[PDB]
């Protein structure tokens, strides 16, 4: 068995390697990536994302988020404040303000132990969750506005042809911006890249070891938990690395760097945090491997969760016993 410690693989593929998407995700499957639940893919150094990034302030954030967060420095939920909008540039400078830039450190250590300590008692700005692209229409590898569609995915491996599509989504972010611990929709992969800006750290939980975070967290929020059997898909809770492992709950970290893709795997859980003014571009996809967790996944039907129109399809053809109720959730 490949990769038995579901140790987080960094890959390095040439030119060659990075013409076939499908190709070379199967391939990190062959070394054991998707144990770990999260991989880390360098592009060769040939390749480029766009020309340049100069001139990206006229994007709009038409729903900035506050993120305000309760309970303790290790263990807490965060809810989303709705700002007014701003333009890219607009947010830049908000960034990178006295009130919200990165404070002095020594190294990624020191900045990942002061935003757990600190993360509480503030409430940083997140651009989350914005429909467009940052790749140029002309670069034809990896560029996450051109992968095949989910729907598609679906049709080829089942036979069923269904409504839907699949676009990509833009992230700006700023110091102690986060991502509460959470699994895709439907259990898919993600993948997801640093176009500028400063890093992001992540945390993941093997797929194979998912519930034990699940089961953690319903004893850590025990209201929430009563209200819900999948309250983890409403992506508002925060676990620490020290609260984990006094726990005993397998995981490992990771920093992403600006021109470097990450992929999830199905089922791996994650969470993390920005370092500073950042943008990143991430879409869902889906492979052969995914329709067994597709149709095992847990679905939110409290109404809490509440998602894109293309998960519709995906409920109603994988999982028809729970479909009428889960639609209830949505409507
Ligand atoms: O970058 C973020 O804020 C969160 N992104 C993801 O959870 C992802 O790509 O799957
Ligand atoms: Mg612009
Ligand atoms: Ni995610
Ligand atoms: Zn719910």
């Amino acid at each position: 068995a490949q990769n038995p410690n579901c140790n987080i693989m960094i890959f390095h593929p040439t030119k060659e390697e990075f013409n076939d998407f499908d190709k070379y995700i199967a391939y990190m499957e062959s070394q054991g990536a998707h144990r770990a639940g999260l991989a880390k893919i360098i592009p060769p150094k040939e390749w480029k994302a766009r020309e340049t990034y100069d001139n990206i302030s006229e994007i709009l954030i038409a729903t900035p988020l506050q993120q305000v967060a309760s309970g303790r420095a290790g263990v807490f939920t965060q809810y989303h404040k709705k700002k007014k909008a701003m333009t890219v540039g607009e947010y830049r400078h908000l960034a990178n303000s006295k009130k919200y830039q990165t404070p002095p450190h020594q190294n990624f250590e020191d900045l990942e132990r002061k935003y757990w300590k600190n993360r509480i008692y503030n409430s940083p700005i997140y651009g989350a969750d914005i429909s467009g692209s940052l790749f140029d229409e002309n670069t034809k590898q990896w560029n996450l506005g051109h992968l095949g569609t989910i729907q598609d995915l679906l049709e080829k491996e089942c036979g069923v042809v269904i409504e839907g599509v699949n676009t990509p989504y833009l992230y700006f972010g700023m110091w102690k911006t986060t991502f509460a611990w959470h699994t895709e929709d439907m259990d898919l992969y993600s993948i997801n890249y640093l176009h500028l800006g400063e890093p992001k750290t992540w945390y993941v939980v093997p797929p194979e070891h998912g519930q034990r975070l699940e089961r953690l967290a319903r004893e850590l929020f025990p209201g929430s938990s009563r209200g819900c059997g999948a309250f983890l898909r409403h992506k508002v809770a925060l676990i620490s690395p020290t609260v984990l492992k006094e726990n005993g709950i397998p995981f490992n970290r990771i920093t992403q760097e600006a021109g470097e893709f990450m992929v999830t795997f199905p089922y791996g859980y994650h969470a993390g945090f920005n370092h500073g003014f950042n943008c990143a571009e991430a879409i869902n996809f889906a492979t052969p491997r995914w329709i067994d967790y597709g149709k095992m996944a847990s679905q939110c039907s409290c109404g809490e969760a509440r998602v894109t129109f293309s998960m519709d399809a995906f409920v109603r053809i994988l999982q028809p016993e729970r479909y009428d109720l889960w639609k209830r959730g949505q409507d």
